[PDB]
């Protein structure tokens, strides 16, 4: 009938019914399952499967407003059936397309700020046809979403797939990015994961800079052609500079961070339709920042460099330096982007976001896909209340896949 | 043939092929899943399905030397064979009880100890009878596990399900735990989260001390009869005052804790058979004190106090002044332990420590069944290894399952 929830931390018990809509070794912390993977095509959607799904979705859409249209509603599935049987595919009303956006988000069980789900601005880019327009269209998304500082959650949704061979698709991870450089004393300079992909724009023609915040450039497909490198006009892009507010010597660290957290590589799956590019973005949480990117080892690693200059015993694990350093580069990364006027989140403010908008979910739709893996932040778990929270974790529908890293299946022109 | 599972942090590859030899909306967090729960019974397993776990049992025992002993590997199989036939069920050599203990901690998906698998200590209660002599067994296991602080991991197996209706249990989740009171006043004093079971032992004839750390009195189950409530010695029950290695003012807070974590109310399933009371003890990992015990809103919810002591602005949750205080929790819990020679293990060493394990575990036998939710400490996350490192869920046999509440499922005589 119905799953049981309960919230050890207020003994609260919800029922999750939402799940029963759901689609499809417990496979638990794997990054990249093959469930969350949407991959490639090189057919059109069989018309058995459009259909029912498209139907579908015109179903959710319309029955969405408080008070129905049903002549529109029939008229608009019957417009659909025969636009299928005419064209074996359809197009959404720039509506349906704006409902389904948010709706995709609002089914991410990885994103911990959807309770700001019906605030997006929408990007109709599905006339797009060369890279260069796609270029044009990133920029415009760019500067819109930055505005200057006060972020605009923002979405550019590109051309639908067709028939899977002519595919637009961004090969960044995200809008912004730094390079990673293997420099010749054998050192890694910049962002060590993106080693891989700074080569890629190297090898595409790329100038390297060697910096240790390079700006990697945008390296598009269009209409599943080869893709182009452009590199991103710094004017365009806002960074914020690291400050501690006491420890003066923070600054000499010379630490900066872009302000815009924007993922370009995921697929927009609605209604039996998919959209290979549709690059998105909301403002960072903080410990995104002050904890993953600086103090991942794998990544910038300032955890040891931070510890030193603030006198800890570096060298005892039990002396527990490393909780007091990270807690310090986090309160530098959220006091620098607030001294800057750049939109930014703490951690324990959006957890308690989060509850009060599972919360509206299971009362508005009795349920609310949640990964707890991800939705706990990456520091002071149990500090904060989503980690007393039980989780049911499905696919819904819209839904934002993963897709298979595009230079892994492209047949080069 | 096997899954993949790979380390973000290290890029590490293992392929896990042990989940093969596994038993049995995406259940992730759920505190208490059926599947980790082994419930009661009122009729001897059927023998159609108790010999052949029996042999596998015996197969994985024999087949465990470095040097085989066919002769009485054969014999042994044979001997448990007619044991069966003859009796409905059978006896393991002590010897194979060990082994079965050790490797239900080795198949214990949320230990992080578990590099402490091969170090345990075995007492043999089996024969026990009554609920006083369960009681004089569990003072031996308390008493020889303090150790006067330099504690010792131990179990106690007591006698193993025969019908179902002779169940030996522990009705306490833990030995040693404290009582929670809901005072005249209205508030609550001691563990908010025993309120219940400090209730239940009073209508057992327990006296209630009304003190904010009173140890709640054993609640022992024999031969499935009622159960009797038996007062802990006070001797038996070694504590750790809590100090901060700086602030003074930590001590006037006037907090301690038990230097003993002792599981006591989980099942040992072991080939084919059962053993519904076999209380075990390891040793404690700071976190569990600092951050659960003192920090859970809903257990001694300490950090606002101890937020204001330290001049934290605690109004403010941007300010991450609850990630300031909880790491100074965890700081005074250690530096009392080591202060008063009370053995304990920080949690980044605890990391390190299973990521040793594992690795051992894969070369070993191809496998390790981790639940990350469970693995991953309560603060600090991924500054631990083990938040970056994917890992496979599932469960083997021996093992040690949750049970039904006793009060639950008990006809009362
Ligand atoms: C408005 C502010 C927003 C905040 C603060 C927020 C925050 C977050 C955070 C902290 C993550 C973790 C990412 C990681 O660990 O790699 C995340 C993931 C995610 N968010 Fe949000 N988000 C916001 C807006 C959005 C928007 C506008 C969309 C879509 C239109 C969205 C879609 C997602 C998706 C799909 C993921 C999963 C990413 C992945 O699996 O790699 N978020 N978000
Ligand atoms: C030697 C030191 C040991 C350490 C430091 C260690 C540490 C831990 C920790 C931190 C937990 C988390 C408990 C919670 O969050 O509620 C845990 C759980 C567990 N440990 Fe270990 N452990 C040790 C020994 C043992 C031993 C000796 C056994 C069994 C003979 C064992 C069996 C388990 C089991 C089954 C759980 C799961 C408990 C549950 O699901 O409620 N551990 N251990
Ligand atoms: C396969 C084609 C099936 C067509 C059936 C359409 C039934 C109309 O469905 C209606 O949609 C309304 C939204 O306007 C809702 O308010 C109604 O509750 C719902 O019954
Ligand atoms: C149903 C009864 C089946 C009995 C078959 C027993 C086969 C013996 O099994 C043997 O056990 C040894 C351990 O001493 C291992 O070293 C051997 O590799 C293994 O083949
Ligand atoms: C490893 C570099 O990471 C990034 O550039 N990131 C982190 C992952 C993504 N983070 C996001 C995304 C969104 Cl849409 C909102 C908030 N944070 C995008 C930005
Ligand atoms: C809520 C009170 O918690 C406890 O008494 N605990 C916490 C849970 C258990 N912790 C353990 C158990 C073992 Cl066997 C080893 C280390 N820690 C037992 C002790
Ligand atoms: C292996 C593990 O799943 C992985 O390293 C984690 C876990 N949870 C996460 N949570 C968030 N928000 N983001 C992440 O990248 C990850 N990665
Ligand atoms: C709901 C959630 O699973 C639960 O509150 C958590 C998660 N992980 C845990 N991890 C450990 N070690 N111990 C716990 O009690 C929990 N509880």
């Amino acid at each position: 009938q119905y799953v049981r929830i309960k919230n050890w931390g207020s003994g609260e018990i919800l029922h999750d019914t939402l799940h029963h809509k759901a689609t499809s070794s417990c496979l638990g912390s794997i990054m990249n399952p093959k469930s969350l993977t949407r991959g490639p095509r090189d057919k059109p959607t069989p018309l058995e499967e459009l259909l029912p799904h498209a139907i579908e979705f015109i179903n959710q859409y319309y029955g969405s407003f408080k008070e129905a249209k049903i002549e529109e509603h029939l008229a608009r599935l019957e417009a659909v059936t025969k636009e299928i049987e005419t064209t074996g595919t359809y197009q959404l009303t720039l509506d349906e397309l704006i409902f389904a956006t948010k709706m995709a988000w609002r089914n991410a069980p990885r994103c911990i700020g959807r309770i700001q789900w019906s605030n997006l601005q929408v990007f109709d880019a599905r006339n797009c046809s060369t890279a260069q327009e796609m270029f044009q269209h990133i920029c415009r998304h760019i500067l819109y979403a930055t505005n200057n500082g006060n972020i605009r959650s923002a979405i550019t949704v590109f051309p639908q797939r067709s028939d899977g061979k002519h595919d637009f698709r961004l090969w960044n991870s995200q809008l912004i990015r730094y390079a990673g450089y293997q420099m010749p004393d054998g050192t890694i300079r910049g962002d060590a994961a993106t080693l891989e992909f700074t080569q890629l724009c190297i090898d595409l023609g790329w100038k390297p800079r060697y910096g240790r915040f390079d700006v990697l450039p945008l390296v598009l497909q269009a209409d599943g052609q080869d893709p182009e490198v452009f590199e991103i006009p710094p004017d365009l892009v806002l960074e914020v500079t690291m400050e501690h507010p006491k420890y003066e010597w923070f600054q000499e660290l010379g630490l900066k961070w872009y302000a815009l957290p924007a993922v370009a590589n995921m697929l927009l799956e609605v209604g039996g339709l998919e959209f290979p590019a549709c690059p998105f973005n909301g403002w960072y949480m903080g410990t995104e920042i002050g904890v993953r990117d600086f103090c991942d080892t794998q990544r910038y690693n300032i955890l040891e460099e931070v510890g030193r200059r603030m006198g800890l015993e570096t060298h005892t694990l039990a002396s527990l330096w490393k909780d007091r350093a990270v807690t310090e580069i986090n309160v530098a990364v959220l006091h620098s982007f607030q001294k800057q006027n750049v939109t930014i989140m703490d951690h324990h403010t959006a957890s308690e976001s989060f509850m009060k908008h599972m919360q509206n979910e299971y009362r508005a739709r009795g349920g609310c896909p949640a990964d707890w893996i991800w939705l706990v932040p990456p520091v002071s778990g149990s500090i904060t209340p989503v980690f007393h929270q039980e989780m049911l974790n499905y696919v819904l529908s819209p839904f934002y896949y993963y897709q298979i890293e595009p230079w892994k299946t492209h047949i080069w022109q």
